[PDB]
């Protein structure tokens, strides 16, 4: 699985070594695909800081750079290993990952849904979590629109103008995880 174990970074893993999740000390873990084995970065909560910022789609860390939107690190594959989405846990579960829905505005910027939209962040991450191919209706104003999951764009149904949508999860470093630990 490609899972980071909850348990593991709270209270312990009743399975120890024989755990089918992940078991890592964040609840993200950024890789590097180099060959045949993942391989971990070094400075992990800059780039998950940068990630995490909706207008932020490079960072340059250490020689490589990466590109968010493809997930690539200097051609080479990326990935970011997760805890389950906060949605699918009870609110007890404090290390699960809280997943913001923005939408990017006509002046440039990403507007967090509900900040006025019908549906806030909760609503569509558990819609998508149920469902990664579904379509959204919502409303917005006067306004009706569509949002796509596997396009991840909105779309007003009587203009047709589509938006661009992104999904990014909150930034924790890791000194804040360890007082969570605490
Ligand atoms: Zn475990």
């Amino acid at each position: 699985s490609e899972e980071i174990c909850l348990d593991h970074l709270c209270k312990g893993c009743p399975l120890n070594g024989s755990c089918s999740k992940v078991h890592f000390h964040l609840p993200y873990r950024w890789q590097m695909l180099i060959g045949k084995t993942w391989t971990d970065f070094e400075h992990m909560e800059t780039i998950e800081k940068g990630y995490c910022n909706p207008g932020i789609h490079l960072c340059s860390v250490g020689s490589y750079t990466i590109n968010f939107r493809v997930m690539s690190c200097d051609s080479f594959p990326i990935r970011r290993l997760s805890t389950p989405s906060s949605v699918t846990k009870p609110a007890n579960s404090v290390f699960t990952t809280k997943w913001i829905w923005y939408w990017k505005n006509e002046s440039g910027t990403w507007i967090q849904y509900g900040e006025n939209s019908n549906v806030d962040s909760s609503y569509l991450e558990s819609l998508y979590q149920s469902c990664p191919r579904g379509v959204v209706p919502f409303q917005a104003g006067s306004r009706n629109y569509e949002l796509s999951f596997q396009g991840m764009i909105q779309t007003n149904i009587a203009s047709k103008t589509q938006k661009d949508v992104i999904r990014r999860p909150t930034f924790v470093p890791q000194w804040y995880v360890q007082q969570m630990k605490r």
